[PDB]
């Protein structure tokens, strides 16, 4: 991608902290950049090369000539996204008008204009605070790890002139193909629109990654999931290669669309998270995720994922899987393998090396994901509700929470909660036990 000049770029800033066994904890600044795909991406006095899903046919007949032709630009992170930064604090609107109407966005912590925040999380933890108390069904404010790369491609591929400061480099476990912009070149060559979502489309190519989602959310559930990749960096996809959820063979690919979840609901323990429930999502939650390792030491292997949260004074830590026979309530091998057998689903998270395979990804630097969006693709009843919609409520794994199969149609969600947010603060990594009490 190159770089428009209509509306300079910037990035509303955001502290965060780096503790130490003492408990200490020392803060460290950033800023926030929005994904590029939110972007207006236009020629040089554009006239629109992209507009809802539709490519311009003239401006962009193949990706080399629509890399020469069109350019991103700066984004209005309040007016037009609904963005703002307060301290620690970042809050992110679902639906946002202005010129346009908006849905959401998808955003990344920098370290400075041009590098995005890389984390180093093996045998260590990462925690923040969350409300969500302004969420509902339908809707999921996702804060996750990814293995992108630090300068969003540019290093690899020169073509790319923008890079992370206008939030280039997209990847994850589902190696998606609705990226407008791949690896220094465009997507537009075999765009297919989507069925249902009048904003995407998929191109022939796609941007594979690890993918750590330590916290995907509303106000009714929550899921902790790691997804390993046969390889951990950002590896670019043909088509069919794929795989992921959008694609017509999931599991044809090198990433784990699924991965090994834990939602507290989904695990039996239907009065753990929820509104004025043990973990009460009426009110601001922080939430504490380890990855132990064999040794304790950050050069291990990944051994376990644990969950702690910290609300009103109290910790209170992963409420048990009463599911015969899921022991535990922690991420393990053990688990995971039980897990996916117990539940019936096809176990792509041992195929592409699990655990030890998410360590691997975490061994090196990882980026930091906040967003914020409904689901065109599954309603959102993977996460809250029954799925498959089809099947008996009581069988094992079906049911995740506690809302309507019919509700989440994504015309619905943004019909029904026009002002709904999430507020993501108190972002602080260390040392296990180091960031709470
Ligand atoms: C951003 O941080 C990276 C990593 O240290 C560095 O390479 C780059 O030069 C930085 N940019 C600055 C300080 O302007
Ligand atoms: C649900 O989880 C909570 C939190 O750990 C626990 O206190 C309660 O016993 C669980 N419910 C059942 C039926 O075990």
């Amino acid at each position: 991608q190159k770089v428009g000049k209509f509306s300079p770029e910037v990035h509303p800033p955001i502290t965060w902290q780096e503790c130490a066994d003492d408990g200490s904890c020392k803060t460290m600044n950033g800023e926030i950049v929005i994904d590029a795909n939110w972007r207006w991406v236009h020629s040089e006095q554009g006239t629109n090369c992209y507009t809802g899903n539709t490519w311009n046919p003239t401006l962009c007949p193949d990706d080399k000539t629509c890399a020469e032709n069109c350019y991103l630009d700066g984004a209005n992170y309040e007016s037009v996204y609904g963005i703002t930064t307060e301290d620690d604090s970042v809050r992110l609107n679902f639906i946002t008008q202005s010129q346009g109407k908006n849905i959401g966005s998808r955003t990344f912590l920098m370290a400075n204009s041009t590098n995005y925040q890389m984390f180093y999380v093996l045998g260590q933890e990462f925690s923040f605070d969350v409300d969500v108390s302004n969420l509902d069904c339908g809707l999921n404010g996702a804060l996750y790890l990814v293995s992108m790369d630090s300068d969003g491609g540019i290093a690899r591929f020169p073509s790319n002139e923008a890079g992370a400061q206008y939030g280039t480099g997209y990847c994850d476990a589902q190696c998606p193909r609705d990226l407008k912009f791949i690896s220094g070149s465009a997507n537009v060559e075999g765009w297919i629109p989507s069925s249902n979502n009048p904003n995407t489309g998929y191109g022939n190519h796609g941007s594979c990654c690890a993918e750590m989602d330590l916290w995907e959310a509303n106000n009714m559930a929550t899921a902790l999931t790691p997804h390993p990749c046969d390889t951990s960096s950002q590896t670019v996809c043909e088509s069919d290669s794929c795989g992921g959820a959008t694609s017509s063979n999931r599991y044809g690919g090198l990433c784990d669309p699924d991965g090994c979840d834990y939602n507290p609901y989904r695990m039996g323990n239907t009065t753990f998270f929820g509104p004025g429930q043990t973990v009460d999502t009426k009110s601001v939650m922080t939430v504490v995720t380890q990855f132990i390792t064999n040794d304790g030491t950050t050069t291990g292997t990944l051994k376990s994922i644990k969950r702690l949260y910290v609300q009103n004074g109290q910790v209170i830590s992963q409420s048990e899987s009463t599911v015969p026979g899921v022991a535990g309530n922690e991420i393990t091998e053990d688990f995971c393998h039980n897990q996916k057998q117990v539940f019936g689903d096809k176990d792509s998270f041992t195929k592409h090396g699990g655990l030890a395979a998410m360590g691997d990804a975490l061994k090196n630097g990882m980026v930091l994901v906040l967003s914020l969006w409904d689901d065109y693709l599954a309603d959102m009843l993977w996460l809250d509700s029954n799925y498959p919609t089809t099947s008996p409520v009581t069988e094992p794994g079906v049911a995740r929470g506690p809302c309507s199969t019919s509700s989440g149609t994504p015309t619905d969600v943004e019909s029904k909660y026009p002002n709904a947010y999430v507020v993501y603060s108190n972002i602080k990594v260390g040392p296990i036990n180091s960031t709470f009490k």
